[PDB]
Formats: C-alpha cells, sequence, structure tokens
C-alpha cells in the first residue's frame, strides 16, 4: 500500500499531515511537498526498532524540497523490524514538525 504524508499542512501549519501513521513492512510512504517549503524527511538513528543508524539513513531524504508538489517516497524494507520509527524535518524540527510511523503486521 502506498500512502501520503503531507509536508506542510493545507492551513500553513509546520507539520506533517498526518503526523502518525501505521504500516506494514513493504509499504511505501510518499511525502509531498504541500506548503510553507523548504522541508526535508530524516529518520532518527536512535529512534528506530533497530536503534540502527544505517536503516534509518536508507528511508531518509536529506537533501530540501524546495517547490510545491515535489515528493519524494520511502518504501520499507520487507523485513523492516516492528516498532516506531521517528522522524523529523530539520529546520522545522524546533517548531514542532516531528512525525512517527509505526510499522506492524
Ligand atoms: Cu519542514
Amino acid at each position: 500500500e502506498t500512502y501520503t504524508v503531507k509536508l506542510g499542512s493545507d492551513k500553513g501549519l509546520l507539520v506533517f499531515e498526518p503526523a502518525k501513521l501505521t504500516i506494514k513492512p513493504g509499504d511505501t510512504v510518499e511525502f509531498l511537498n504541500n506548503k510553507v517549503p523548504p522541508h526535508n524527511v530524516v529518520f532518527d538513528a536512535a529512534l528506530n526498532p533497530a536503534k540502527s543508524a544505517d536503516l534509518a539513513k536508507s528511508l531518509s531524504h536529506k537533501q530540501l524540497l524546495m517547490s510545491p508538489g515535489q515528493s519524494t517516497s520511502t518504501t520499507f524494507p520487507a523485513d523492516a523490524p516492528a516498532g516506531e520509527y521517528t522522524f523529523y524535518c530539520e529546520p522545522h524540527r524546533g517548531a514542532g514538525m516531528v512525525g512517527k510511523i509505526t510499522v506492524a503486521g
């Protein structure tokens, strides 16, 4: 299944919309640049079920998305470990642009 997370709400808030999502291993999350760019998508190296920096890096998109309508996607590994994956937008982290994906069966 492919799910869409907007970067910046339609109201213009510095949030992911939605900010929490439950998926299965192998699902894709599309991150769509929506409002108040630039944004990026960085998975936390410690706050994933494997506490694996490499895993987090593989899921992340560090380059800034500059224009509304740009997108990037993360397809989770087929054997992604179950549990919680915290991610954030680097420029807007301090303003609260933090999200969480939960992988479950
Ligand atoms: Cu942002």
